[PDB]
């Protein structure tokens, strides 16, 4: 009810990958209902990048997941006081990434405000070197871990070369305010996708499909 079928988003990434220093803008528009957001991405401070966009993309809000109506959604019900979220990437090569996001929402907006921290990439390794194409689609697994709601997903990026390269996710989601209940364990399915993007991925529109689920 303080969530509207039809939402905007407006975003500001600031962060430093292998000490490359960058600041981020977005703005976009989604359907929570649906499990559907796109936005529009441009690149304010540090570009061109010298990595590859891919590693930024899931850092760019699990309101935007269709939630059937027999799974608690605890992201639904964390408005309009809003939420933030933790994530830890671990890539198979050493490099990793700290992320974080504190959402809020006024009327029909909600505001992202993340901070995106990468290191120990190699440079002659496949985020350095830019070859990297798409995540493939995945499964987070959602579950309570001492009293935290907690995201666990599998991640693969496809290379150049019809090579994966693989990464670990973990989130950890907390609502701001005390006692929205957490749900029991669950599944959400996602699908990222680069829609468009400009020589050196200083403009980008991203989209991401979200469905939640009980695994059948």
């Amino acid at each position: 009810s303080a969530i509207k079928p039809d939402m905007k988003i407006k975003l500001r990434m600031e962060g430093n990958v292998n000490g490359h220093h960058f600041v981020i803008d977005g703005d976009g528009t989604g359907k929570p209902f649906e499990g559907k957001q796109s936005m529009d991405l441009e690149v304010k401070e540090g570009g061109p990048l010298p990595f590859a966009f891919d590693i930024l993309t899931t850092a760019f809000n699990r309101v935007f997941a269709k939630y059937p109506d027999n799974i608690q959604d605890y992201f639904k019900q964390s408005f309009p006081k809003g939420y933030s979220w933790e994530r830890s990437l671990t890539f198979e090569d050493g490099g990793i990434c700290n992320a974080r996001n504190d959402i809020t929402m006024e009327g029909d907006t909600f505001y992202n405000k993340v901070r995106f921290y990468g290191t120990n990439f190699p440079a002659n390794g496949p985020v350095m070197q830019k070859k990297t194409l798409k995540w493939e689609p995945s499964t987070e697994k959602m579950y309570v871990r001492d009293g935290v709601l907690t995201g666990d997903v599998e991640m693969a990026l496809l290379l150049e070369g019809n090579a994966h390269y693989r990464c670990d996710f973990r989130t950890t989601y907390k609502a701001k305010e005390k006692g929205v209940k957490l749900p029991g364990a669950h599944f959400v399915d996602h699908c990222i996708e680069i829609l468009s993007h400009d020589k050196d991925y200083n403009k980008v529109k991203l989209y991401e499909h979200a469905v939640a689920h009980s695994g059948l």
